[PDB]
């Protein structure tokens, strides 16, 4: 069944599902509910989201929506790969401000469990890459926050030197 | 939000969700749960499925999993195109053993909400072809059925006359 690659952050977890292969192609269950319980992800979610970047060293994030709609997320690379990375950011937490830089793509078909608290954002690293993440809150327009990309508190090492970002992006505050 | 291109057999609908595209590339909510009800779609999807087809003309079904195991089945194509065909196989309906073809492909982004009490499966018009549905009831092996490809009853149009088949779809029984 899906398995569990590393834990960070107490809650993180980079996780990998069981592929069935042919000559054919292949099969696998992306999602199972009662399977993630069983490795400690217990989340009902509402929403999939599918995030499709046109051009390789475009960057995502680093989003977070405030409480009291913050989201647990669950995200996946379709199509090519990118470079994905979470903050904690809960301040009582003994490994507050820490990040970690994690590559998802559609070959290694690995996930992250992305814990309510954490700023998440990725860089593509080849043209065409498509993502796609469930949250088990709705989207809010009101609470939608981050931080900036190049934050120098952070230091983030993104692959890229001028990245492809939204204006939005380029004016999300420090850490 | 999402909208519903087409009903037919009552209850199976063609989707298709709002697109936000720019400079960048685009986001689009694939799934939400409330959005879903207001259309008359409502169900609790436990497992998430990914096929694979390397192949152009690879045929995947036609398959139902057996009552009261029946599953409802939320199909979407991430990567290629297919033609997707539903059978009506429930005996107290005035569309039974009625079918329809449809293209779902990753540039229209449709989605088809396939029924509890319908046969399913599709034929890959491109090569590398990624398929994701959804479904509301989990895999149980005992319950495994289905509607042969060809069968002689069901005029299917398939548009490839020696398709790539998995030995037990070539076996799977007539109606
Ligand atoms: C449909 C389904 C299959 N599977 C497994 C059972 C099979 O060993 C494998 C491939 O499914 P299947 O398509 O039935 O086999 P074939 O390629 O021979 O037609 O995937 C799941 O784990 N979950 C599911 O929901």
């Amino acid at each position: 069944a899906m398995k569990v690659i590393e834990t960070n952050f107490t809650d993180a977890k980079l996780l990998e599902p069981r592929l069935f292969g042919d000559d054919r192609g292949f099969f696998t269950e992306s999602y199972n509910k009662k399977v993630l319980e069983t490795l400690g992800v217990t989340h009902s979610f509402v929403q999939d989201n599918v995030s499709y970047s046109a051009e390789a060293g475009t960057i995502r994030g680093l989003h977070f929506q405030k409480n009291p709609k913050a989201q647990t997320k669950l995200i996946q690379v379709m199509q090519g790969a990118i470079y994905d990375v979470i903050v904690d950011l809960r301040k009582d937490s003994p490994t507050f401000k820490q990040w970690r830089g994690y590559i998802l793509s559609a070959d290694n078909h690995r996930q992250l469990l992305v814990p309510k608290g954490f700023a998440h954002g990725f860089c593509t690293l080849v043209p065409h890459t498509i993502v796609m993440y469930k949250v088990d809150e709705y989207y809010s327009a009101d609470h939608d926050s981050g931080v900036l990309w190049n934050d120098k508190e952070l230091a983030i090492p993104w692959p890229v030197t001028s990245p492809i970002l939204s204006d939005k992006d380029r004016i999300l505050p420090l850490l």
